[PDB]
């Protein structure tokens, strides 16, 4: 048997605690702030191979988002979601105007330019509810299965403490 | 910064990263590259493939908060290109996943194509040609040994 397990064990690969049996299986949705860098790792107690980590502009959870996640479940073995919003993010305070004057300024046609402001401007609420309103994608997304708990935290930017917004499990 | 990371690599931010969400990235990038707390933005997804998503991010560091310089580093090992369909078919059936959404989904992200290499430079036209993208933001494309760190430019800009 030994000549067996061998054989299995040449294709054997500990990358992460995905690999594992015992060990969670976290993603972490967040935003692409500075300043969330080592300071939420920190926070979190979270390490190199601790937790798969989606980041985009405002951890705001679309399409994009939910497709990694799935990639996260179905090929990492995550079980557990957790999204985490901070406080000063300001994609719930963006100046329309003057990010459409500066487009309007390098030439960017004008067709253009109206999609932006559709599609990242004008659908947005604030921190602790857009944390909400994705938990909510996130759990009536038919990618995402029940069987997987989806949490939302607000992280306070400067001193690292979190402020649960929704608990599951 | 470009040249000081690669130079860094040997061994208010102005600096967009665009990664994977592969957790041995967690921590060995930030020593890789030098970066460290309000250095940067990050996006991350799924095997840092460039989509609506990531350009709309970019775009929003870019004309909101004074972004003048992308750097997308792919990994190698990366599990966007060694895909095991029917295994995660098997997963998603197991999870009680209708089969509608089964086969939509692996049509829309099971068939990437591509190495992690490609993936990069892919990348690199997509934000390149992007109307979203001033023609004066650098844009690079580098690729990190997920296990040393050691820094492999595949195109750097300007
Ligand atoms: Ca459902
Ligand atoms: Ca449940
Ligand atoms: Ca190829
Ligand atoms: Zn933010
Ligand atoms: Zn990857």
């Amino acid at each position: 048997i030994i000549k067996d397990i061998l054989r299995e064990n040449q294709d054997f690969r500990f990358r992460d605690l995905s690999d594992l049996k015992h060990s969670p299986k976290l993603c972490i949705i967040t935003c692409m702030d500075s300043r969330l860098i080592d300071l939420l790792e920190r926070a979190l107690g979270i390490g190199r191979g601790d937790a798969k980590v989606i980041k985009n502009a405002g951890n705001i959870v679309d399409d994009g988002v939910i497709r990694s996640a799935a990639v996260a479940i179905y090929a990492l073995g995550d079980n557990e979601i957790i999204i985490v919003g901070h406080t000063d993010c300001g994609m719930a305070r963006l100046d329309e105007d003057l990010i459409v004057s500066r487009m309007r300024e390098l030439g960017v046609e004008e067709e253009v330019i109206e999609n932006f402001s559709i599609d990242v401007l004008n659908p947005v609420g604030d921190e602790e509810e857009n944390v909400i309103e994705g938990v909510k994608r996130l759990k009536s997304s038919p990618l995402i299965p029940e069987s997987i708990g989806v949490h939302g935290l607000i992280i306070d930017i400067n001193t690292g403490r979190l402020k649960p917004l929704y608990l599951d499990e």
